[PDB]
């Protein structure tokens, strides 16, 4: 058809795309945000290792002792450290929830208390359990990887 009729199309077609595709990302945004509840593993790295290097092997968690928070919890008050119980819960969640974290589950392995001393040994049914939240976490991963790269 006329010229002023294709250059009209053509500058809708593209306005389109440019609305579908950011209709997708905010969809990939909203999606996203419930695997965002929780700070990143470096961040919580980073809100502990500080502290309490003891429980680190570099910038690796170790495994923590059964009831190590409330030992954290009273270390923070006689230190005034500047770190809430609630900041300290949600970094501890997502170090005991990395696949890494869980990967060192195993059997017979050993847990950590701030001092380096083994307070317990990871019995067969922790290494079960925590066989099979790997098995979720990962899903979840690459649902968040997949939603970031539709982001990127």
């Amino acid at each position: 058809p006329p010229k002023w009729k294709v250059k009209k199309q053509k500058l809708a077609e593209k306005a389109a795309r440019e609305a579908e595709l950011t209709a997708k990302k905010a969809q990939a945004r909203q999606a996203l945000s419930i695997y965002l509840n929780l700070p990143t593993l470096d961040e919580a790295v980073n809100t502990l290792k500080p502290w309490w290097p003891g429980l680190f092997d570099g910038d690796t968690p170790r495994l923590l002792a059964c009831g190590i928070r409330d030992v954290l919890l009273e270390d923070v008050a006689q230190r005034n450290i500047p770190l809430s119980h609630k900041k300290l819960r949600r970094a501890m969640k997502a170090i005991t929830r990395s696949e890494s974290y869980l990967c060192a589950m195993k059997a017979g392995a050993c847990r950590y208390d701030t001092e380096g001393y083994v307070t317990e040994h990871i019995s067969q049914e922790e290494e079960v359990y925590a066989a099979e939240r790997l098995d979720k976490i990962r899903r979840q991963n690459r649902i968040k990887a997949e939603l970031q790269a539709v982001l990127d």
